[PDB]
């Protein structure tokens, strides 16, 4: 049950991630040397665009906009780069209708940070909009049809190579799974109903809803998903668990609601994580018990891991399986001193879910250990 | 053979202790300077060593020590308006100093701005005592009476959480200290923080080749570079001049807002090898026309100077040359480490000469201007 199906407009897919940075030139530099993307392209003072410097990175289908102020108290920028330090500003979808979401959206009681507008160049025509959600955090509509250009409109090749990023080993990291949203207490549900009746999304039910972990997780989650769920957004409250809440930890370090991770989806984990791990990226710290326990629970069960078990454990890469399927995931350091925002990556055979099974497991290997 | 003026009465500052940068990120900066410019993590302050408020990380290359800090916490009033007001730069040219009692006790009768007064810190490898005051704009100096402290860095820095294979693997660029700390004044602001200099910690005016020498025509600045008494740490001060062009000192303070500092030089012995590894790196730096190297030679031509370097080699690599008739430097100018137009570093080498370049001014606009029309 998908809910009613929305009367025209379409939310293809994300389209690109824009983060609010301290210096963009270093935080491009950061993910094309740390997380294996590539500059693909630029605006700055070169290009005609006196206010904001921005640097686009892309890996496949994985597209990261840093953006920073040129100038002395932007007070926009400012008081977001004061208040949260680093973080995603803007998740943008790629949409079909562009008309009808809008319109939708505003009669259902959006706020519109940028009413339709459409921006050109040689290579064609994209229509935005630009609306908010959670926190400070925005959504930009982007009607790209089949734009030919580079990116976007304006945006220019980047003004160097980068023979660093070029000689370092490819990660395979192909598109956004999902972005997750942390909330403040008894926030989650209120945000979820936003995402139903702006968006006219739907809750998405996986194995993970079936089975709570809140005593080890310590927060309540609801997954809202486009009709045709190929947009997953988690959204999360604080909860009473075992031990202190991530989710308050996070609010409370970042200064309200935002994007807590971003997971990236691979079809070779292990190449992936070797390749990452060769950039100097660090991930979790997980104990040798949550393989000796895995294996063995895995011998009462029927599914069937594809990749070398000992290589997943050297890695310190995650299972959470059911009978029919299984994923892998793993997760980075964070991307800042704040224990704010973090990177997941992630590979599904056959398993919808996001690894609920995991914070169990871990939660005791770490606590035995 | 020069009057420094007065022999100061106690006090000593011996080099530049470290440099600490004020940055929206400082983990994603000190990975940019490790990856980049060819620094090691050697020591680290944050949540997990006890530091509540600031995030501290320290790179190091041989002698070189840059600290790169963040806030932790929601609108920390202090970092978070440097950061609007400035973006990533410098806040403090700290000096490892001998008897800090007498030099802040002097600083402090010349009218210093107190940013905290004496003060110490001690770990389990001994003690260090500090004192901090204000110089241009939002930069501030730190006088570290490091003695011969045993720790890491400084007391309470803990090694780095991880190590970093990628820094480990990248090749070495050979860079040993830090050779000299320009600050960008506005307009009239030259003389004003020369004399603080003087005055409060009893520098002396440095005056080398480029001083005695006609630039404001292609640099658009006027320059004053004070160094303490022995002459072991350098601060030209820049001001904005009318020039030919606009002046890049006007620009930088435009865009960060105020007085600042514009570069920092790292000394090299061997400015070959150093600017391939940084290349090698990813690290961009000025684009020099084939015509600079080719008037550079004919100037040459009538000098007794004698070049070591491989002049090819110099010129694939965009490494400029300044020279007198007893000896030479070599130097050469990253892009910059942001977006706005503000800070950028310098790699340098001397053959026995202790100018800053000057001679450059001309020689690179020149060059410019020949490419182009031809
Ligand atoms: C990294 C924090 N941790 C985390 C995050 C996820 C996750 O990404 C997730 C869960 N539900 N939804 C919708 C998601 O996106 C799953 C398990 C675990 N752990 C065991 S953890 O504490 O390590
Ligand atoms: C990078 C901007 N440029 C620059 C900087 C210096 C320098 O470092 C310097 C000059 N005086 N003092 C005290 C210094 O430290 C010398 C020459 C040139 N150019 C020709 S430049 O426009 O490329
Ligand atoms: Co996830
Ligand atoms: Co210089």
């Amino acid at each position: 049950d998908k809910g009613p199906k929305p009367d025209g407009g379409k939310f293809l897919c994300f389209d690109h991630i824009t983060f609010y940075v301290g210096n963009a030139k270093q935080a491009a530099s950061y993910y094309t040397t740390r997380m294996g993307f590539t500059e693909l392209a630029y605006q700055g003072l070169e290009t005609g665009s006196r206010k904001l410097a921005k640097h686009v990175v892309r890996q496949n289908k994985i597209v990261f906009v840093f953006v920073s102020a040129y100038e002395p108290d932007n007070t926009e920028l400012g008081a977001h780069l004061v208040r949260h330090g680093d973080g995603v500003k803007d998740v943008a979808f790629t949409v079909e209708d562009l008309d009808v979401i809008v319109k939708r959206a505003k009669q259902r009681g959006a706020e519109v940070v940028r009413d339709i507008w459409e921006e050109s160049d040689e290579f064609g025509t994209v229509r935005f909009a630009t609306v908010k959600t959670y926190g400070d955090t925005q959504h930009t509509f982007v009607e790209r049809k089949n734009y030919k250009g580079l990116f976007l409109p304006g945006y220019k090749a980047p003004l160097y190579d980068d023979v660093l990023a070029k000689q370092l080993p490819a990660t395979h990291l192909d598109f956004i799974d999902h972005v997750v949203g942390n909330q403040p207490d008894l926030q989650m549900e209120s945000v979820a109903a936003w995402y139903e009746k702006v968006l006219m999304f739907h809750r998405f039910w996986s194995v993970d809803d079936s089975q709570i972990h809140t005593e080890y997780s310590a927060l309540r989650s609801i997954v809202m998903t486009n009709y045709e769920e190929t947009v997953k957004m988690p959204i999360n409250e604080p909860a009473k668990g075992k031990k202190k809440s991530q989710i308050e930890e996070y609010v409370d370090y970042y200064g309200g609601a935002g994007v807590q991770h971003i997971a990236l989806n691979t079809s070779d984990i292990i190449t992936a994580i070797e390749n990452l791990r060769a950039r100097g990226m660090h991930f979790l710290s997980v104990p040798n018990t949550y393989y000796d326990q895995l294996r063995e629970r895995l011998k009462s069960s029927k599914v069937k891991i594809q990749e070398d078990m000992d290589t997943l454990q050297k890695l310190n890469i995650l299972i959470d399986y059911d009978e029919d399927g299984y994923l892998l995931q793993i997760f980075t350091k964070n991307m800042q001193d704040r224990p704010t925002l973090f990177l997941e990556v992630i590979q599904r055979h056959g398993h919808n879910g996001f690894g609920a099974g995991n914070f169990k497991a871990l939660f005791e290997a770490i606590e035995a250990d």
